[PDB]
């Protein structure tokens, strides 16, 4: 297929990364993932906004305007004939002789973007999945969507080895987010989720779900809960650009309530469905 | 020059890195830096043992034996005609379609290694440097020498913008290590340094400096110290494969004692000198 390399659309084969690209040596870069539903990009402006926000937090100046980057993404979708799946794009500080400090503001950032066909995980949305609690050992700037994802890969692998779909991370027993998602809990018609601070990534899906809750008049409390309190919830689910609204019906062999998708989780999924292209 | 690429020493122009190499997308890899003095590698075996340990901690299997990696670095040094500088080598989990969890055991790791001419830091070793305190916000597995270095690059940059050489990190007021070095303090002829746990990298230079202390009858206590205690030290200095033993004479405008390189630092530098090829 075709890949986005800076401001050019090229065949995958023509793309080569330099050994001294800062994203290869320091994980010095940021990224985003956007879901495409039948040719249309879902919440593309919000993801672009967050990419530029993440870049700014680590002081990376993206050389193109948001309008140009938007046009670039559209061209990438049209050329790859992407129907349903997602676009992955990242920006690193650039190539420069190895040194921890920033280069000389000449080094142009390196932008890489590509597509992948991937249907909605319908079966997981319907039946729910199994999860597991894993100690959160990541750094203290989880609000930045950077390429430093080693903590998340190790947590995801521990989950996959136990036959679970996602690892629910916790710091001192206080639930934060999943290795690649945000976590929500419902008790007596009230929606609970960790507030948006340096401890979690302010997910775009997470925000759309909170909007959906306000729309159906379901109260929301952005208050942290513990692993033990999570097990005492009536319903539990995780959110991500790829997972959408995935129900968690079991954690470490302990069923959530009856082990069935709850009443409110279905009302949110239904309200979410109205926003999809 | 020539670059070590997997098991072959090739021309740099022939090396091609894939966009889906896990080192580029997740910082999923480990690395090392070996110093070379007039064509001879310093503490090679120590650095090689650590590379294998680091990889082992994140479940990466290096396909060659330690003997083959050593002859390869030797070859790399011969081919590049390296006199005094360093070798940089890294190992990533490999190339595989983007997914957080480990790929199938069929994918082989990617190994990259190269050299750089860089003289010994004469001025710094003789006159000492200025450092600055920066809060440690890195992950909790600092004992692994991985490519997830964004926390370190932001700290080092903060230090450079202030006119400082190194950033001395502290986690909840307890001094851990520097953005790219280990930190030592001296009070009453006693050597103090943070113990080797998940909070710091067990540096090779660090261990050598501890071997040097025992050789000159100097008592060593691996007990952590706070920022307030660091400023009350008689002597302060940082260690690393490239900085060797660099004296820190000031931190944020506060002189360490009289602002001159102390007596025990010099003795330690003198003893270290006897180990250099
Ligand atoms: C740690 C973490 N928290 C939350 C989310 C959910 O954010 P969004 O709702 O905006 O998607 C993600 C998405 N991470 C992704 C999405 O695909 N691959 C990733 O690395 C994540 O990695
Ligand atoms: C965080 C950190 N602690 C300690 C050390 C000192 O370890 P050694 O004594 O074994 O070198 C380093 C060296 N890091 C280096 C050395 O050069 N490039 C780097 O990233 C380091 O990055």
């Amino acid at each position: 297929g075709y890949t986005l390399w800076n401001d050019q659309i090229v065949k995958d084969e023509e793309v080569k990364i330099d050994k001294e690209d800062r994203g290869y040596q320091f994980g010095d870069g940021v990224y985003e993932v956007v879901k495409v539903y039948n040719g249309e990009m879902f919440t593309v402006n919000e993801h672009i906004d967050r990419l530029y926000a993440s870049a700014e937090k680590i002081r990376i100046t993206i050389p193109y305007t948001k309008d140009k980057f938007h046009q670039l993404l559209h061209e990438l979708v049209e050329k790859n004939e992407l129907n349903t799946g997602h676009i992955y794009f990242q920006v690193t500080r650039g190539t420069s002789p190895r040194a921890h400090q920033f280069p000389e503001n000449t080094v142009k950032p390196v932008i890489i973007g590509y597509t992948k066909e991937n249907p909605r995980p319908l079966e997981n949305l319907e039946k729910g999945v199994k999860a597991t609690f894993v100690e959160d050992i990541r750094w203290l700037r989880c609000d930045i969507k950077s390429l430093n994802l080693l903590g998340a890969v190790l947590a995801k692998q521990e989950a996959h080895e136990k036959g679970c779909y996602e690892a629910i991370l916790h710091r001192n027993n206080t639930v934060t987010e999943g290795s690649s998602s945000n976590v929500f809990g419902i008790k007596d018609g009230i929606l609970y989720t960790h507030p948006a601070n340096n401890m979690i990534l302010k997910g775009i899906t997470r925000d759309v779900v909170i909007a959906c809750a306000n729309e159906i008049n379901m109260p929301v409390k952005e208050i942290p809960f513990t692993t033990h309190e999570a097990l005492k919830m009536d319903e539990l689910f995780v959110t991500s650009t790829t997972s959408e609204i995935t129900p968690v019906i079991e954690i470490d062999g302990k069923l959530i309530r009856d082990g069935k998708v709850g009443e409110w989780t279905r009302k949110l999924q239904k309200q979410f469905e109205t926003k999809i292209p």
